[PDB]
């Protein structure tokens, strides 16, 4: 199957879990719990307090989220929940297995959806390790 990390509103807890779990969309299988090996600026900006993946590696922090086995159809799915490749776009990333001779594997690569044009001034904001619509920062996701 084709893995997909997950950092914002559709991880376990977040507000658009479900559309991972809506059978309509296809099948979404946790994997593992993961964080990036290289750091990413993750930000929450505009009206809607969105979370974006800038996609500016080498930059930010490291950021915790979700591995996910995907199938095709639900890949699809996602393309589109993200507005892909206006808003997002999909890219890949290796992420950290967060858990003898030979050891295990400790990295897989995923795909991930990340944005490469943004307001510059974006890359400035508070950046997050791990976001959480409902943590300290105050900026619950706005839908409406």
């Amino acid at each position: 199957m084709a893995l997909v990390f997950v950092y914002g509103t559709l991880k376990r807890g977040q507000p658009n879990h479900r559309v991972l779990r809506d059978g309509a969309h296809g099948s979404a299988a946790f994997r593992a719990r993961g964080r990036t090996l290289e750091p990413y600026p993750l930000v929450i900006a505009g009206e809607h307090n969105i979370p974006w993946l800038l996609h500016l590696p080498g930059s930010g922090r490291l950021v915790e989220g979700e591995v996910y086995a995907v199938d095709e159809r639900m890949l699809r799915f996602l393309d589109d929940f993200e507005s892909c490749p206006a808003l997002y776009q999909r890219t890949v990333l290796r992420v950290q297995l967060l858990e003898e001779e030979p050891p295990a594997p400790t990295a897989v690569q995923c795909f991930v959806y990340s944005r490469a044009t943004f307001p510059p001034e974006w890359a400035q904001l508070p950046h997050h390790d791990s976001y959480d619509s409902e943590g300290p920062h105050g900026l619950r996701y706005n839908p409406r």
